[PDB]
């Protein structure tokens, strides 16, 4: 059928500056609710260790109303075409990683769907408004898409925090780490 092959050589994170090296830059639709998004170094203010990739350095911190960001991944430009996306329909693996302050509470959200050319949803994946865990540990979300059918050819990825005491600042969910890849 291989194909794996194509699939394992084009296999990376697809989303650009998943951690903040980058400030903000390839984030599109960006909401700064409050005080904004702000880039803050990891380990955060009142905020735990990031054990897990020690080569990640930052995150996106969320203030008093929500912070959302997106990103929308073309599949044809990053080397997926249009047959082999069709007709393998090949795993689409989202995660992200969001934590919270240990002073304050926050609340964490995302939404990704599987577009086709024409913006039409195809797929969706979403968490809803999720309590962050109040003792400050990282949290995972990981979805696997498959057998979404025919006519996927972007996926749009998006995720927004907010604290739960309404604060001048930035209490609310910190978010790094995020990805989406196609894999074999
Ligand atoms: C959005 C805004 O203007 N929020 C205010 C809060 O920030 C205030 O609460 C105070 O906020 C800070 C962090 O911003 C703390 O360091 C501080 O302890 C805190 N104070 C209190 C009494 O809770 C707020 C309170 O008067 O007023 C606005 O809600």
């Amino acid at each position: 059928g291989s194909h794996f092959y194509f699939l394992s050589k084009r296999r990376r994170n697809l989303l650009r500056n998943p951690a903040g090296e980058e400030d903000l830059e390839g984030w599109s639709d960006v909401e700064h609710g409050g005080d904004g998004w702000k880039v803050e170094e990891l380990p955060g203010d009142n905020g735990v260790e990031f054990t897990q990739d020690d080569s990640v350095k930052k995150y996106f911190a969320s203030s008093f109303e929500w912070c959302r960001k997106a990103q929308v991944i073309d599949l044809q430009a990053e080397g997926y075409w249009e047959e082999l996306l069709d007709t393998t329909q090949p795993a689409i693996v989202v995660k992200d990683w969001y934590s919270g302050r240990t002073d304050a509470g926050s609340l964490y959200e995302l939404t990704v769907r599987l577009l086709s050319e024409n913006e039409d949803v195809l797929a969706e994946f979403a968490t809803g408004q999720v309590a962050v865990p109040e003792d400050g540990s990282w949290m995972e979300i990981s979805h696997t898409f498959i057998d979404y059918g025919p006519g996927v050819r972007f996926v749009r990825f998006e995720h927004g925090g907010q604290d739960s005491v309404y604060w001048k600042g930035w209490f609310g969910a910190r978010v790094t780490n995020s990805s989406v890849w196609v894999e074999p």
